[PDB]
């Protein structure tokens, strides 16, 4: 070790709600300490460093993989959990956010939110007194994130984040490509965003992440062009074209407006690269096996929206490491905010 | 037995041998006793265990928590809402996401090929908690509640008959079950009701190989004659509201456990199950409705019967959960 | 010493279920284990225990308490939330109870009537507690009581004045004034008569604060229901299950019992505490809260912005005992 430690002395205590309030140096120790997580874990090595921890995770949304990362990254490493689901929390209802936060603080040692405005996972942040995390909002999801780039490292051959390209298929403007975009300029990584335009991310925040790409040397594309989205891309990244929260009638102008970004193997092929790896956050609808997804398809005449079965289950899709991913980076994230 | 119970699925008793199963009774009568004595050994220390519940049942998810609890596992409730299944996401999908996470995961739900599905693709090991066709955790607390109430008679001796409507999963698994185990079994109730005919049949050669025995009637007094034990369950749907029962009471009417029945039984001894919950009084607004409806307190089974000494009921409930520990401890346990 | 070999397997189902000295033995053991935990010297006494946690009625402070008490004592929990089924509807409560009893080494309960709480306290065979029903929530004042004690600079119970404001016939007055009488203390109920507690109630309270020293008094006064208070106590006006409808002419009648900084100032007491058991509604921040009251065109209801949020407010103190307090249920009762 030359290694510094002053990232681990700097996030002690700390919130992780968006990706903006951390340096790249922070960033990148949170994916190394998820990698030795992850290893010691394989190994039956792993030490407890959150015993005799209690946390609160408060969902006002449903979720899979968050939910269960958060859990099972807190009862490896001995924390133990209450999970308050979405007719459980009194929020903004019967309680304010600044009381319950203040409540919670008292009892518990950490706290995750996933909701809805960043406003108010902030507000959490700044009230509760305890380490706050983001399991997702409106605006940003960089737990997601930090599971992406661990993916990318592990499924990249030796190369850096610094070195990768890649690109976002469809609704650019959703917590996922918003986070991915502020990820990626952080780290100086290479990234397109290829989708209609009206769903571009926020100009506001293109161009603040544009500010942080020109000190990382990353770089930052937007384009309804696939062809030129795509040429070069170590990884292809898409997501459901419909948010959590949206009415059954935003699928009736999206849908002819996103197909022609539909991750099918036409579009590895356009990358030129053999190589390319699939990646999507998940859930996902890509058959017919899902009742919405099935229903979505039928109404438009399709097998699958936005990435096929063909490409999900070959040999290029790596969606089954990526929400692994999802628990040991959020073990890291807990670990070195709250762990001693 | 112990070595080849390790990593399976524990899906349907048609999985296993006769053999398997006596096991795992016995190993739940052992986790019993040295539960009772403070004695207990943690073999699930370190495990994480995911617990899918698409229609809530508190007793079976109850029986999961505290086995895991007492074995010194974790445990994750994932109840009909706030997850992404079935609607959102395929469960191949979500059998690999929760197979990466979790050391072991129980599922209840609809039909049978969902937790074949699951099982297959989870990579871990998988517990069936309830489908449409099967249920056979409650079997194996049925049957180890016999044995503890048989003054040593082993399976094989024992003779018992189940009432009402058999075309379900408890029927169903309780025929397995007896087939595998070479009881005696009646099943008794209309013949509609029956469960499916091509189950009888493998059922049928199952217990010529065990020197089981099944037969199905629609006689009362014969189908019960001789029985140690006497099993019903609701006949009602619970999808239905009490206003839409009056065809089925009426045809389940003359099948519910009374104190004639047990009676006709010749046994003095004879003992009293279900699988709870039942209908047996008017103290519900349920039971109130019905009794206001069809003039009846209690359904399959009367208040008399429910809590005379004859019944059984409640330790076969405590059962569930030493059994559920069995099979977690046989399949996952270090 | 007496009093722990005689809370041992006890059901826990309302304030009227102990002695005098039995409570002060609960809440003396709070501070023990407060003290412990914040030591980093805590001893579980509920190892291998495990605990059902059943809610028909919506939870933060009440679950949230009962899941970290368990959790530092050694204990796991399984909790059972509020569903389109409540128990009675198909299953009964005396059913329910004896499997939860096989299964479970202890129960907590938070729903509708005493009568139901009672029963499974019956028939569980195992310690069953209170979380909150219509008539009583007792763990509530026990941590009441410790706030009291910790903000009262060495004053017992038996010292204390302190008036309860707003509707004083719902589970938290009615445990308060039966806790009043059993500690010997001066309680005030400040509120429209129709909203008194039940004439029977009051009267087994007046006879047990008659035997302690206690003082009990009702009155639509907030003037002379206040003074020389150390404390003020209130919550939201409507309870947890009443229709939406009851606030429309309710707030009116209400209003002029409102927590605000004059009352305090009619205390004439410059060290009076304000006390909540929350949630509660003092700004905009809650669409319900927001949609009262902007209705009778008012800037929060039982409580305002300015009291809840002034050094006088002590409410978050409370909240964080309710965990200590109910830790200490657990401990006395089931604790080996
Ligand atoms: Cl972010
Ligand atoms: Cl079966
Ligand atoms: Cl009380
Ligand atoms: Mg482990």
């Amino acid at each position: 070790y030359f290694q510094s430690n002053a990232m681990a002395f700097n996030l002690r205590n700390r919130n992780f709600l968006k990706l903006l309030d951390f340096s790249t140096k922070e960033i990148q120790f949170l994916i190394d300490l998820s990698a030795d997580l992850k290893k010691a874990k394989y190994a039956g090595t792993e030490q407890k460093k959150l015993l005799g921890k209690n946390i609160a995770l408060i969902f006002e949304k449903a979720s899979t993989r968050t939910r269960c990362a958060f859990e099972v990254a807190a009862f490896d490493q001995g924390a133990q959990v209450t999970y308050i689901g979405p007719s459980g929390s009194q929020i903004g209802d019967k309680e304010s956010m600044k009381d319950t936060a203040r409540v919670l603080g008292r009892m518990y040692d950490g706290i995750q939110y996933r909701g809805f405005g960043q406003a108010i996972v902030e507000e959490l942040g700044a009230f509760a007194g305890v380490p706050v995390w983001n399991g997702l909002t409106d605006e940003f999801h960089p737990t997601q994130i930090l599971a992406d780039f661990l993916t990318m490292l592990e499924h990249s051959q030796g190369k850096a984040l610094a070195d990768i390209q890649f690109a976002y298929l469809g609704d650019a403007r959703n917590n996922v490509g918003n986070s991915l975009m502020v990820g990626a300029a952080k780290m100086g990584m290479d990234i397109r965003l290829v989708g209609p335009q009206a769903y571009w991310p926020d100009e506001e925040l293109v161009a603040a992440c544009q500010a942080i790409a020109k000190q990382t040397g990353g770089k930052i594309t937007l384009t309804e062009n696939v062809a030129e989205g795509v040429q070069g891309c170590d990884f292809l990244y898409t997501d459901v074209w419909v948010s959590m929260g949206e009415s059954p009638e935003a699928w009736d102008e999206r849908v002819a407006l996103m197909k022609p970004y539909q991750v099918n193997m036409n579009v590895l092929k356009q990358t030129g690269n053999p190589n390319v790896k699939f990646m999507h956050c998940l859930p996902a609808f890509h058959n017919d096996e899902t009742t919405i997804g099935k229903q979505v398809a039928d109404k438009f005449g399709m097998k699958g929206l936005e990435v096929t079965e063909e490409v999900f289950e070959s040999e290029h899709s790596i969606v089954f490491d990526e929400a692994e991913n999802r628990m040991h980076t959020i073990k890291a994230v807990m670990v070195a905010t709250l762990g001693s």
